[PDB]
């Protein structure tokens, strides 16, 4: 919508207070207009037609219950565009700056939260296994996310290309949440995840066994569900990335850790220069290897790190 450019203020899903970016016309409206081509928020009001309605409000004040999501799912589109383009100089999840739009309140009870090609789509859950998802800023990264590989490497969403896929995802989901660095942490979805219990995620890039996930090659599911275990296995590479990031010795196999921000640049070189859409594990070791020589060289600290975390969880 055509407006003044606007600041209002509100509550996201877990009663914390930020401000938002909106546009004034009439009403206020979730319209960021200091971000690329624009962030857009809407409410697809408990349907399931999309986008939906550009949100909007008569004061610039979402305190409202109903509101949080829609605050959250903006703000957090907002953090993750902004670590994006200050991190990696990538602007928005095209890298020519698309607008990005996200729907919430989508359907009834759904739980569950996706990039579908276009937008962000946020269900609100059903209040036991999740809250509504755009609370966890590392969901909603991780979904951003999967548009950044789409427009980049293309990785397929099955089998062991699918496991990078999604560990990608869960990798710069989690740099997104320690680049906030409000409540970070190496689990995922932690925020909005059963309510009920404290200190549980959807999985574990530390601790992948923590939840029964895979922590090492030989422990990789076979199976046929999950699309050949996409969140399964992401468990190899999200305990080599926490690894590179943060050092420890695995079955033996010690590795010096680099910190957050290097991991960061070698996935994202690795991502965007080397992956095609059938990388497969040894292939990613290898872009790994080839993104640190670039950026450290060969006989740099890094390189050795990342060679030492992948053959801890056992990929050649
Ligand atoms: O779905 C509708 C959308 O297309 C637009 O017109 O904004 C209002 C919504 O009701
Ligand atoms: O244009 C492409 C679009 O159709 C989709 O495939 O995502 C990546 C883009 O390069
Ligand atoms: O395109 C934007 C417009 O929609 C808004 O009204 O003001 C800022 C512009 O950049
Ligand atoms: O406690 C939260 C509240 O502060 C917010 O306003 O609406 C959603 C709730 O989860
Ligand atoms: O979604 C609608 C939008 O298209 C229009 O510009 O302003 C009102 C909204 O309901
Ligand atoms: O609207 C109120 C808001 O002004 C305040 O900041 O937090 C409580 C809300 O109910
Ligand atoms: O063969 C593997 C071994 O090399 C490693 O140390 O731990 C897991 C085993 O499956
Ligand atoms: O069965 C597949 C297996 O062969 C591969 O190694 O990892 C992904 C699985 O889906
Ligand atoms: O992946 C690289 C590709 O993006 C470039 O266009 O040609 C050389 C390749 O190494
Ligand atoms: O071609 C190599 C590719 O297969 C690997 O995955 O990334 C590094 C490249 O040198
Ligand atoms: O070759 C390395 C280079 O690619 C990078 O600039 O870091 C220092 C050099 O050793
Ligand atoms: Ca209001
Ligand atoms: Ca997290
Ligand atoms: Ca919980
Ligand atoms: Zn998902
Ligand atoms: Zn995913
Ligand atoms: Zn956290
Ligand atoms: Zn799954
Ligand atoms: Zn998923
Ligand atoms: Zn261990
Ligand atoms: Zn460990």
């Amino acid at each position: 919508i055509t407006g003044t450019s606007t600041v209002g203020v509100g509550r996201g899903v877990l009663g914390d207070q930020k401000n938002i970016n909106t546009t004034y016309s009439t009403y206020y409206y979730l319209q960021d207009n200091t971000r690329g081509n624009g962030i857009f928020t809407y409410d697809a009001k408990y349907r399931t037609t999309l986008p939906g309605s550009l949100w909007a409000d008569a004061d610039n004040q979402f305190f409202a219950s109903y509101d949080a999501p829609a605050v959250d799912a903006h703000y957090y589109a907002g953090v993750t565009y902004d670590y994006y383009k200050n991190v990696h100089n990538r602007l928005s999840y095209d890298g020519n700056n698309a607008a990005i739009r996200s729907s919430v309140h989508y359907s009834q009870g759904y739980n569950n939260a996706f990039w579908n090609g276009s937008q962000m789509v946020y269900g609100d859950g059903d209040g036991q296994t999740f809250i509504p998802l755009s609370g966890g800023i590392d969901v909603v990264a991780h979904e951003l996310t999967h548009a950044v590989t789409d427009y980049t490497a293309g990785l397929i969403y099955q089998n062991e290309s699918g496991a990078i896929n999604e560990a990608i995802s869960d990798i710069f989901g989690t740099l997104v949440e320690f680049y906030a660095n409000k409540n970070p942490d190496w689990e995922i979805g932690e925020d909005v995840y059963t309510p009920g219990i404290s200190g549980d995620s959807l999985r574990s890039m530390s601790d992948p066994a923590k939840y029964g996930d895979p922590d090492h090659y030989s422990k990789r599911y076979t199976g046929t569900q999950d699309n050949g275990g996409v969140h399964i296995n992401s468990g190899i590479i999200n305990k080599a990335a926490y690894l590179i990031s943060q050092g420890g010795t695995h079955y033996g196999v010690s590795v010096v850790g680099i910190g957050r921000d290097k991991l960061g640049k070698i996935f994202y070189r690795a991502l965007t220069q080397y992956l095609t859409p059938t990388s497969n594990f040894s292939q990613l070791r290898a872009a790994a290897v080839q993104s640190a020589t670039d950026l450290y060289g060969s006989t740099s600290q890094e390189v050795a790190s990342v060679k030492q975390a992948f053959d801890a969880v056992g990929v050649k």
